[PDB]
């Protein structure tokens, strides 16, 4: 029997199973089955993505709900990790989702750590610098979600760039069937990336963070004279602030290889403000 | 769709092909039966194919492609043998209609990039000394399986570590496919078949049924326990002219970290002259 699913109302489901028997039922009478992958503390970015989701014609929207273990250093605290179920809920129940996966550590994992995914090299690069073995735990937790849904489309934010570029090999390389789409990151009215972490941020390192999104925002502008020139100005803005401490701060080109002297790329940074570190990205088009 | 006639072997290269025509049969009430090769077909694949066959409504598709990947080095790759016309005459007589034959370019156009990281049995026995061997096989066993998108796939149990390692696959990555092991088919004599048998000259061939010969005596010895069983055994191939056992051992059934507790399966891989030969038997200890 395929387990109950009550149309216009927020359906809970913690086992894979239910999820993956409702949604294959769903898929075979008309709907368009759209994911949504999320760690929970959902703020607006997140519901970007909901919204993007939703307005595909004959959408069921489906939102996960799973801290990951497997994507936290040896030194991220996953315990930690903010956690507000009920009001999450409420959330995705005020925007008309149907479908929320909340599964434990132990459904996800019941043999715990053995088949992985390996991403590629770039996976070792900007992020993967201080958290070596974070995106294999990312994108071993979405191939599995995306085997337990089977969403036509799955929906990421563009916050986290690097993330969704490994997510897009991921589906290449794998030879997923399934859409990836990119959603705009959502931002503060000052241009600062929203994020569960700018909470921690102090008055002066809010302030100061403002930064990263003007330093983008300059490089781009800045692009019609040249990637020096983007750069340069980029530069000049995280420059012209206090406690940031720049990690790094890469011209690519949009699939994360080499950014070319001509053409469209992706400008990345990384800074860190007092213990909370903070990423931005933007699209950047040179000449 | 591309063309597909009924009743016809019809040969595909292109995943994109074989992936469309696939997902059209799976619409209209077909179930597909994926069994995947490497070629130089002799009459244990006939045995999956025949198993693939028996399933009701099914539609048979026979993958031909020898994966780079799972190889070490290009002298083994160069050296796996390759009778293209012949595997496809005998798919033609088993009434296969579908053949999947994909180039080296259309399923690694980007090399080797995002891959599937084996558990840690894939370090032990056949991987020991070949380290990214299984990994190799993983990760084009999962490709596969994402463009064919079976209802169930065939593996023989001869190569029976790679069996449980793509059952590992499956229930790791939660995918939506039935993994079915078919027996090991022997010659008239015990030995199991292979593609590497046909580089046994007249002597070697002769000497080969020991592991066979062991590995029924094992099963029989078993009545009086572990220590019974592997003796026999050992005394059968210690009795063979020119047989280098590699390793002889006896496991739990899942081959994993756990001890040997009434059901068992008893390994042996030997080389006889530059052939290296594997067989495997389930055993009962005490039964
Ligand atoms: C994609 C994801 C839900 C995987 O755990 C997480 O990395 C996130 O929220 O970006
Ligand atoms: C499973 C397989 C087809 C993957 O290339 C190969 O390892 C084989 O023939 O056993």
């Amino acid at each position: 029997a395929i387990p109950a699913f009550h149309p216009g109302e927020l359906n809970v489901y913690s086992a894979p199973g239910d999820v993956a028997d409702v949604s294959r039922a769903l898929r075979l009478t008309g709907r368009r089955v759209m994911l949504v992958p999320t760690m929970g503390a959902l703020h607006e970015g997140h519901l970007a993505l909901v919204r993007a989701a939703k307005r595909v014609p004959g959408s069921v929207v489906v939102v996960s709900i799973f801290v990951n273990p497997m994507q936290f250093g040896a030194g991220g605290d996953l315990d930690a990790y903010p956690r507000t179920p009920d009001d999450d809920l409420a959330q995705l129940r005020a925007e008309g989702v149907e479908i929320a996966f909340t599964p434990t550590t132990a459904a996800m994992y019941p043999d715990g750590l053995r088949t992985t995914v390996q991403p590629g090299p770039l996976a070792a690069e900007l992020e993967g610098g201080p958290r070596p073995t974070h995106f294999a735990g990312v994108l071993t937790v979405v191939l599995k979600l995306l085997q337990i849904v089977r969403p036509d489309r799955v929906f990421f934010g563009e916050k986290d760039y690097q993330q969704l570029v490994l997510i897009r090999q991921l589906v290449a390389d794998f030879n997923l069937d399934v859409a990836v789409v990119g959603v705009p990151t959502v931002r503060e009215a000052d241009g600062l990336a929203m994020s569960s972490r700018n909470r921690y941020l102090d008055p002066a390192q809010r302030a100061a963070a403002v930064a990263l999104s003007a330093a983008l925002t300059a490089a781009a502008h800045a692009a019609t004279a040249g990637a020096q020139a983007a750069l340069d100005a980029a530069r000049a803005v995280l420059d012209a602030a206090p406690g940031v401490a720049v990690d790094y701060l890469e011209l690519r080109d949009i699939g994360l290889g080499p950014m070319p002297l001509n053409g469209s790329g992706r400008l990345l940074v990384a800074a860190r403000l007092g213990t909370t570190r903070l990423l931005d990205n933007i699209a950047i088009e040179i000449g």
